[PDB]
């Protein structure tokens, strides 16, 4: 009773400390409260494990943003394959291996969101209406959209304007001029995105688009490209400058796609020739409704921006790995003289079908770097995991991991070992290994339990993947026939840089190069 009076007199007196020790309470009060809430939170045995932090709300960001794989390796030694970290702001729950993979990638619409995770990410880069910024049903109609014009003849087509973007590079970059020079140096990370861009814009975004690259409107690419980091999962939109041509270029380049899908329908200049073409032929949904030229100016924004990093982050990984082995170089150059009869056949779609070492290097690349360590999805509804206590509240959020399985000797003897004989009999970008399902564009496969997933499984399923194998082919067929490759003294594989969007090589990462034929010319 009488200390009733107490509890509001010290209340009093706490309100009438010095700036010393009420700044400082501000900083251990919380700091306290976690710890503690923490210990509490562990005796709730319906929730994985939660793995400890110091910093609140921080969480443990800083050790998974810089070495990811090593934190989750370190987390599975401690709680096996299902814990919660806390990740500025957000709970995440790691579920990892085979049965992880199908506890998300199969989740039902109604349990998880990528949207909802991602939609902060995406849309103030390539715009609204497409992508995450919409419902999962449009999603999976756009991705029919698109996924109909990455058909084989497309990309029987798409194979020679790809080979002479590769050639053009080869003999106009600085990086090369082939006709000028026989060895230099390069740094993939220079070389291989503006090979990426150029054989991707004039392949799905046609010639006028592949055209206004060689001139500045090139730069909007490059300042489009940086609002494309991890920090809009913090800051999205803050009022600094590099948002500021982030978002000039977001409607200067959505302009240029508008004003040519305008043109060409203007004149009925609608061909079978590129994506653009495409989507203009083909993108009313199921209930009647027609995608706004802007709108299909964003998915080609966001359909390439995608496809660019993860392509050129890979061809990167495949020079850096072949770069230190040239018995795989001497390997795949017998493979491109048997199946191209030593030069004397033209490369095309159904020739690169039979390249398997070619196609297993890719493979094994992808299985050694995959672009995208971490998938995540916001739980809608408390979600139960099989054989076990747990729930995972709604709120918190899931998190699939599949390239750190591939790394992973239970699955991949050796995994660390680049060795793309591992795929011998099996050169296939990817198998269904049974049934199958549709969720809007197209058959694949039912299950998601497959230890290698590079293009993911479900409904949030990568409709590129066909594409990747293309391009990736087309630039390693003609690099395979070109150039031998090697290291300066003392490199060797760059470690991935996770900080980024994709695990692309820690930079610079350079090699030097040298012409198979040096007294060979470009036409
Ligand atoms: C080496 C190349 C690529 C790799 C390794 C890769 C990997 C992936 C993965 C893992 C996903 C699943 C995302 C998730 O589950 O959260 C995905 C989604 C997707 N990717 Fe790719 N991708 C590649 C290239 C491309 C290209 C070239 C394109 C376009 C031509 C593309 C378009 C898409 C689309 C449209 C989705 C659907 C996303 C969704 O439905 O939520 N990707 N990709
Ligand atoms: C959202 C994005 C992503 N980026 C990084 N970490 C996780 C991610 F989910 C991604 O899934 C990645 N991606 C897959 N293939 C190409 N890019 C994506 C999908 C569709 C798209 F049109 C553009 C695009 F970037």
């Amino acid at each position: 009773g009488e200390a009733l009076e107490y509890v509001n007199i010290g209340l009093s007196h706490f309100l009438a400390l010095p700036l010393a020790q009420r700044i400082s309470l501000i900083i251990i009060i919380p700091f306290i409260y976690n710890i503690v809430w923490q210990l509490l939170y562990s005796l709730r045995k319906d929730r994985p494990p939660l793995v400890f932090y110091w910093i609140p709300w921080v969480g443990s960001a800083v050790v998974y943003g810089m070495k990811p794989y090593e934190f989750f390796e370190e987390c599975q030694k401690k709680y096996g394959d299902i814990f919660s970290f806390v990740l500025l702001g957000r709970v995440m729950t790691v579920y990892l291996g085979p049965k992880g993979h199908e506890f998300v990638f199969n989740a039902k619409l109604a349990d998880v969101s990528a949207e909802a995770a991602y939609a902060h990410l995406t849309t103030p880069v390539f715009g609204k209406g497409v992508i995450h910024d919409c419902p999962n049903s449009r999603l999976m109609e756009q991705k029919k959209f698109v996924k109909g014009a990455l058909t084989k003849e497309a990309f029987k087509s798409y194979v020679p304007l790809i080979a002479e973007e590769v050639y053009k590079y080869f003999r106009d970059s600085k990086n090369f001029r082939l006709n000028e020079r026989t060895t230099g140096t390069i740094d993939v990370m220079v070389t291989q995105p503006e090979m990426t861009i150029f054989t991707a814009s004039r392949s799905l975004l046609g010639k006028e688009m592949r055209a206004k690259l060689d001139t500045d409107f090139a730069y909007l690419y490059s300042d489009l490209d940086k609002g494309f980091t991890p920090i809009n999962f913090v800051f999205p939109n803050l009022p600094l400058e590099h948002y500021r041509k982030r978002d000039h270029a977001q409607k200067a380049i959505s302009g240029t796609y508008m004003s040519l899908i305008k043109e060409r329908r203007k004149n009925n200049d609608i061909q079978d020739r590129d994506l653009i073409d495409s989507l203009m032929k083909n993108s009313t949904y199921k209930d009647g409704v027609k995608m706004t030229d802007q709108e299909i100016a964003n998915l080609l924004i966001g359909v390439l921006m995608g496809g660019q990093h993860t392509s050129a982050a890979t061809s990167a990984w495949i020079l850096l790995h072949l770069a230190e082995r040239p018995d795989v170089q001497q390997e795949l150059y017998e493979e491109q003289m048997r199946v191209l009869d030593g030069g004397k056949k033209e490369l095309t779609y159904d020739l690169l079908q039979e390249m398997p070492l070619l196609n297993q290097t890719i493979k094994e690349t992808l299985r050694m770097h995959h672009p995208l360590h971490s998938l995540f999805r916001k739980v809608m509804k408390d979600m139960h995991v099989p054989n076990t206590s747990y729930v995972i509240p709604a709120g918190y959020h899931v998190l699939v991991s599949p390239g750190y399985t591939h790394l992973r000797d239970e699955y991949f003897p050796n995994a660390h070992q680049f060795n793309i004989h591992r795929w011998n009999n099996d050169s296939a970008s990817s198998y269904s290994v049974g049934e199958e399902v549709d969720y809007g564009f197209g058959a694949i496969s039912k299950g998601v339990s497959s230890p290698y997933l590079p293009f993911g499984g479900g409904r949030h399923r990568c409709t590129g993947e066909h594409f990747a194998y293309c391009q990736l082919g087309v630039l390693m067929s003609i690099f395979i026939r070109t150039l031998k490759w090697h290291y300066p003294e003392g490199k060797t594989v760059p470690p991935p840089d996770f900080t980024s969007m994709v695990t692309l090589p820690t930079g610079p990462a350079k090699i030097i190069w040298e012409k198979r034929n040096p007294e060979q010319k470009i036409g």
